[PDB]
C-alpha cells in the first residue's frame, strides 16, 4: 500500500518483469506437477497431489499480487527469492526502487 | 434405506464385490488422470484437470456408499452400469436380490 503515481512507461516495464518471473515459476510448477502425476501408482496418492496444487495456487495468488499499490512489495520479494534482478527495474523511479529494496529486506 | 438384517457371510460377500468394482473404476480414473496430466502444455490447463478430479471424487463418493442400508441400491446401480454382475451376489438373500434388481431398474 504504496500510493504513488505510475507512468505508462513504468507500467509497461513492470508488466514485462512481472510476466517473466511468473512465467518461469509456473513452468517450474507445471513440470513438478507432471512429475508427481507420473509417479503415482495408487489412487489414494492423488490426495497429496491435490494438497500440493492448493498450496501452490495460494502461494502464487499471494505472491503475484498485480495491484500497483502492492507491486513494489511484490518485486522486492521476488528479488529476495532471486527470481527478479534489480537491474530489470532500473527504469522505475528512484523512489520506487527504494521501496523495492526495502521490501527485499523482509 | 433398506433396513434388513445382514449375516456375516453376506457382509463378507458384499465386501468382495464392492471392492472389486471400486478397484476397477479407480484404476480407470487414475489412468485417465495421468493421461490428462501428461498431455498438459500450459499452466492454465491444470484448472480443467482440477474440475475433472472434483467431479470424479463426488461421483465416487455418492455411488460407492458403503452403508448397509444403501448397499442394495449401490449394487443395483453398479449392475445397471455393467460393473457388477448379479451372479456375483447370488449368496445374498432372495429378498436382497429382489431389491438389487429393482434398483437396477433406475
Amino acid at each position: 500500500m504504496h500510493d504513488l503515481k505510475w507512468s505508462a512507461a513504468e507500467k509497461k516495464l513492470a508488466h514485462h518483469v512481472f510476466e517473466a518471473a511468473l512465467t518461469t515459476e509456473l513452468a517450474e510448477i507445471m513440470a513438478d506437477f507432471k512429475a508427481r502425476a507420473a509417479a503415482i501408482t495408487q489412487p489414494q496418492e492423488i490426495w497429496p497431489l491435490q494438497e500440493y496444487l492448493a498450496r501452490k495456487q495460494r502461494e502464487i495468488d499471494r505472491k503475484y499480487d498485480y495491484r500497483y499499490s502492492q507491486l513494489l512489495f511484490v518485486f522486492g520479494q521476488l528479488i529476495r527469492e532471486e527470481r527478479v534482478q534489480e537491474a530489470q527495474l532500473a527504469g522505475l523511479s528512484e523512489e520506487k526502487l527504494g521501496y523495492i529494496r526495502r521490501s527485499a529486506s523482509l
